């Protein structure tokens, strides 16, 4: 999450939508605690703002729950705007555990 320091940033009110969409989404996001909810939402609204989203109408959790799709409008609506949200931001993939270090043999 970002921009929690600068309150004049329009993500503050949009964040409430992000959290509510995930709270509505339920266990589909894979939320161990409310913190997970607010973390993902804090990433959602973040990726949303930088992508140009003005609201989160619907949120679709990726299969692994590593990513969330925040869509403005409706999934059936041609003017829907959709942004892929990395659950733990990062700078390539939603880093959860890319354990593949097998350089011993």
């Amino acid at each position: 999450g970002s921009h929690m320091s600068d309150p004049r940033h329009p993500d503050n009110a949009m964040y409430n939508g992000a959290v509510s969409k995930l709270e509505a989404l339920g266990e589909r996001g894979g939320f161990a605690n409310r913190k997970e909810l607010e973390q993902a939402a804090g990433q959602i609204v973040f990726e949303s703002k930088v992508s140009g989203l003005q609201r989160i109408d619907h949120v679709v959790p990726n299969k692994s729950g590593d990513g969330f799709f925040a869509v403005q409008g409706e999934l059936t609506d041609p003017a829907m705007q959709r942004v892929f949200v990395d659950r733990n931001q990062a700078q390539n993939q939603p880093l959860e555990n890319s354990s593949r270090q097998a350089a011993e043999e």
